[PDB]
């Protein structure tokens, strides 16, 4: 951690902190869903990166050889410091973009320019053609990212899977992107400066609707990747218990989205005995929520084992020093997996649910944040997933 490196982390954080309060005061004291949706994607991304940085700190302190497990060069290079740094800069940009949108200083530049600008720079940074800005790391990411979407045609590895799972948790952004593209193209008034009140984005909210179920498909995209990948491994090993079963777990997503998806279109059409679908949806969802949970506590974290005479409900050997964290995680995971039950009850209670979706999404990423710790620990201790080492 070069002295200057630490200094940058503080400086970037400092600007970010004084600003994040600015926008809050701005709205309450100084003068809409499209904008909320459009910018929601960015936040999750930055928040995600920051939490991952914390994870890196953790895996180290404990002693997890994150390098060997993720099969990397001995120099990690991207230490927590550097990770907290990258997030800092993106944070500043996002904050500036959102704020600028609130106000309107230029008087010639249209508002719809700012949002795109925000994402444009992000794309470039990663694809920087020049050898600047952690060029060594940004390239690694780009390479593996490809392998992910080409898994049926690429041999599997831990990094190829880990990334896949993280993607599963971060899905709203994908969906958001879709909304952004669709928004402008249809019913967006390229003429009006504000461009935030066309058809009140209500009837024209078709972009977030399910006429083509575009959102439905994009929502399943995260799952498809892992699912096909799992079958690929099964083919690699010819036959397997751990694999096939795992694939099925992801498969439940398909049935769920499908029934729920059909549900909404039928309701719009006057139902014509569409009540039956509303039952299946909930039914399958329960199966989905439960299927994962059991896998998480047993297959993934590796808890509830016979050997631990010393520790109740936990494995024989633990590495995170306070036993309390493990117990807390188990309760938290259950609540997070079954979070939608709260949402469904509150749906009955104008733009309802929209807020519910928003509030739940940061928590979803936090669940993954907690999950990372344990999954890596298990991998280090027992080669728990299908054995890649040796």
């Amino acid at each position: 951690a070069p002295a200057w490196t630490t200094f940058r982390v503080g400086l970037f954080c400092g600007i970010f902190i004084v600003l994040n309060i600015t926008l809050v005061l701005a709205a309450v004291f100084k003068l809409i869903w499209p904008l909320i949706r459009i910018y929601r994607g960015g936040f999750l991304l930055i928040e995600f990166l920051f939490l991952l940085g914390i994870n890196t700190y953790g895996w180290r302190q404990a002693g997890v050889n994150h390098v060997l497990i993720f099969e990397l060069n001995p120099r990690s290079n991207l230490s927590h410091q550097h990770l907290f740094e990258i997030a800092g800069f993106l944070g500043i940009l996002w904050c500036l973009s959102l704020l600028a949108c609130f106000f309107a200083p230029i008087s010639v530049i249209p508002t719809y320019v700012y949002p795109l600008a925000l994402y444009g720079f992000m794309v470039f940074f990663l694809i920087n053609p020049t050898k600047t800005f952690y060029y060594k790391s940004r390239f690694w990411l780009l390479k593996l990212l490809f392998r992910v979407f080409t898994a049926p045609f690429h041999k599997v590895g831990f990094a190829d899977f880990w990334l896949a799972d993280q993607l599963n948790s971060l899905s709203v952004i994908l969906m958001d992107l879709e909304y952004m593209i669709c928004f402008y193209s249809l019913e967006l008034k390229w003429d009006e400066s504000k461009g935030l009140l066309p058809n009140n984005s209500e009837e024209s909210g078709i972009c977030h609707k399910y006429t083509y179920g575009v959102r439905a498909i994009v929502q399943c995209i995260p799952a498809w990747l892992r699912f096909i990948q799992c079958l690929r491994r099964y083919r690699d090993t010819k036959r397997a218990f751990p694999h096939l079963v795992n694939a099925g777990k992801y498969s439940t997503t398909f049935f769920m989205v499908t029934f729920a998806a059909l549900y909404s279109t039928h309701k719009e059409r006057g139902h014509s005995d569409t009540m039956v679908f509303f039952y299946l949806w909930i039914v399958f969802y329960i199966i989905s929520s439960c299927y994962t949970l059991i896998w998480d506590l047993k297959m993934d974290w590796g808890l509830f084992d016979k050997n631990a005479g010393e520790n109740t409900f936990l494995r024989e050997e633990i590495v995170y020093p306070q036993k309390a964290y493990y117990y807390c995680a188990i309760i938290e995971d259950v609540i997070l997996r079954f979070a939608w039950t709260i949402q469904i009850s509150i749906t009955s209670t104008p733009h309802s649910g929209d807020i519910i979706a928003t509030v739940f999404a940061p928590l979803e990423v936090f669940r993954r944040f907690v999950w990372n710790f344990f999954r890596l620990e298990n991998e280090h201790l027992n080669n728990c997933g299908e054995f890649r080492a040796v």
